[PDB]
């Protein structure tokens, strides 16, 4: 038996779902949302990490003839210097002054821990979210995991469940992002095509396959000083190191809905955005018929205290003439007030205590027993005063009953102020009709 | 030196891109596009393969006590029968009748060549596309490889190029597709949750690691006949084999632009749609300056025969006084007619032959030498009666020129017929100005 329902996509909030298929005993469904996850799609444009400037020893040859060459590995600077007069601890070496040559070369290479100390970039696409849902009812209580996509199936037991599409995807991720050892950032990194020499992405190599190490580190050489042998070069500092030293504002504390983020598959957890639909079908042999426990007759309530707004403050009592005892279900039709207990046993006395909670100062809830329903209002006067850390057990809406028992005088005085004008204008219409003649 | 251009996405079509910066001789670029390849995103919902019905040998026991047990393997048919009188080669076993047990059980499992003979489902989304581009200019002719995404460099050499994003992604794929041994289909599938018993995907297993082989193949058991030992089970044939048998209508023949599909990463190649923008920058020292071979003087063009529309029938003669002979650049400003010759050598005589092509019978292409420009017109009346097997090499725009030579009489007769009524309006105006008085 199919049936549609909607649940606010919030973790740790029990949800009620009563069934009203006549010919059988009415019953209810307990729904629990536990640890939803949202796993985006990744693209892995390029990766970056540290780098070392690899330079070999300089060459000195005592003839003075020039030797120039180039090789295809990236970022070489084929510079040759003459007129060098090098020294060394043996006073000096060779003898031909003003006739000498030095060919100093250098390049860059990725870090020795490029497989471990690397930061990666990624693209963001439309994401899919999983969920773990705990379903319970009469003599059944178990959990399951579903894709909560546009269509899926649970097969939790004799019954079956389906989850509808998500109303809106207010995902924290956007466009392109960066990840670095268990944290992410919404950095607008430069493209693979070009790189600013020093800010970020100094090397723009792809995966560790180790080919085509693009780099814009921009080495610059100079003529060595007359003192002794050197390899003078100017190298901008590692932008990746600077990005480490700055970092700041890790995205984990920037989640709009407090959506904590793990990184091993890159996903998001436990944030309450929108609401989710559900459609269920139930075998008819999953619960007893109407022949068991008809215990309604006349039904009346009594309201005691409504110390509300924290967990449950609406303590109420229900009394009624009862037949032989049995399992009977109860719920509340209005969404203003929510009760906390499912079907409960009934003794022969007829007095049963129930709890609920609501922010409304004058609740007008609609109690329904497994065969009869009645209205019952409470002067929910106690306004609490705390700052509690536990969750709420009510809808965010609040509005006093139009009928009510406190704001009645305001609406009646407004109605009287309007009715005096209405009666007077009726008198005016009658008098003008008489005088028109 | 940044400059922008557009290229139609037609494979095998040389493209001429002219740069006419002052202070240097104008220069021309040859553009080639070789085998584009659009690659989509894949999601891998689940898998589908054959199913084997595994049935153990039946259990016999001559005491009458039944042993019904339930396990966690899929789609058990737990049933045991009584009143069985089995027979074998030795006639029969045991003696008791009307008090016997016959236990029969069966279940389903994935196929043996599941590792190789599987079929894959995938979800498509926004897709990137790579292109191979060959660039040529003066004494430089090399291929490239760019992702032609929103922004990315090429760096073919002294110059640098960046290919812009595609206008619209008219991907042949859509939503959900199926991959099975070198062919795809635009055929939707039931979700991973539930499936129809027999049509397709009656086995909806996840990844090949053989976990939770969900089955809805509807096994049924029956009472064995009184003759001998049996195990009567009824089962619908495998939907995977039936789907292979019917197959038909491969997607490789439904490409809306003749885009051949290769399955190893699943991409679509060699198909024309839209156009590709590009930007570039060129070093100053990549060409010559104006002081080299200025020899335009005056100019005029002639045409001998202009049988057009197939490859190139527009032989044109250009003569002009010449200075010291040398190289130069030549192209056409408009696109009504297109040429094939790149920068060409110039002799002292000045007689130069050109090959061009067009569609309309009255081209108005304006030729342009690297310093001069003169209007060229021709009466390319004669078509040719063939159905060519090779590619077209000109823009599809067919339109007689505003000036023209055959449609002029239409223009003059329309102008004259307008002139009759214009002069009639004039004479009416003079008459009414006389009579207004
Ligand atoms: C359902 O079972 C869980 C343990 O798996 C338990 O904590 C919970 O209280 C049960 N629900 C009810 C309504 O008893
Ligand atoms: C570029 O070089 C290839 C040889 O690999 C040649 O076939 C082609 O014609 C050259 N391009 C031009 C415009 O001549």
């Amino acid at each position: 038996y199919e049936h549609t329902a909607t649940i606010p996509n919030v973790v740790g909030f029990p949800y009620k779902a009563h069934i009203e298929r006549n010919g059988f005993s009415p019953m209810t469904l307990q729904l629990e949302v536990l640890g939803t996850s949202l796993e985006p799609t990744l693209n892995l444009e390029y990766i970056t990490c540290e780098y070392k400037t690899v330079v070999p020893s300089p060459y000195i040859k005592c003839c003075g003839t020039s030797e120039c060459r180039s090789m295809e590995r990236p970022d070489y600077q084929c510079q040759v210097y003459t007129g060098v007069y090098p020294f060394m601890w043996g006073g000096a070496y060779c003898f031909c002054d003003t006739e000498n040559t030095q060919l100093s070369e250098a390049y860059v290479d990725r870090s020795d821990v490029c497989k471990h100390d690397h930061a990666a970039a990624y693209k963001a696409h439309t994401a899919a979210m999983k969920a773990t849902i705990r379903i319970s009812y009469g003599n059944l209580n178990q959990t399951t995991t579903a894709f909560v996509n546009g269509e899926h199936t649970v097969t939790v037991g004799g019954s079956r469940f389906t989850f509808g599409p998500i109303s809106t995807a207010w995902t924290p991720f956007d466009n392109k992002i960066v990840v670095y050892k268990n944290d992410v950032y919404n950095l607008d990194f430069p493209p693979y095509g070009s790189g600013q020499p020093g800010r970020f992405g100094d090397i723009q190599s792809r995966t560790v396959e180790s080919k085509d190490l693009y780099a814009n580190t921009a080495l610059k050489l100079s003529r060595p000083s007359s003192g002794t042998v050197h390899v003078p070069y100017t190298q901008t500092p590692s932008g990746f190191k600077y990005w480490i030293k700055e970092r700041g504002t890790s995205l984990n504390d920037k989640a709009p809905f407090g959506c904590v983020i793990k990184t091993n598959p890159v996903r998001a957890e436990n944030c309450a955005v929108g609401n989710i639909p559900v459609s269920m079908d139930i075998p008819d042999s999953a619960f007893t018929r109407v022949i068991d426990a008809p215990a309604v007759t006349n039904l009346e309530c009594q309201v005691a205290v409504c110390t509300h707004s924290s967990d449950f403050g609406g303590i109420a009592t229900l009394t009624f003439k009862t037949d032989k005892p049995g399992k009977c279900a109860v719920h509340s039709h209005s969404n203003v007030a929510t009760i906390q207990e499912a079907a409960v046993d009934i003794k022969t006395d007829g007095k049963i205590t129930l709890h609920f909670s609501t922010a409304s100062a004058s609740p007008a809830f609609k109690v329904s027993v497994c065969s009869a329903k009645t209205t019952c209002m409470a002067a929910c006067e106690p306004p609490k005063d705390h700052i509690v850390p536990y969750g709420a057990s009510h809808n965010n809406q609040v509005f006093p009953d139009m009928s009510g028992t406190a704001m009645t005088w305001v609406q009646r005085v407004a109605g009287g102020f309007g009715g005096l004008t209405l009666a007077a204008v009726a008198v005016l219409i009658l008098v003008t009709c008489v005088t028109m003649r």
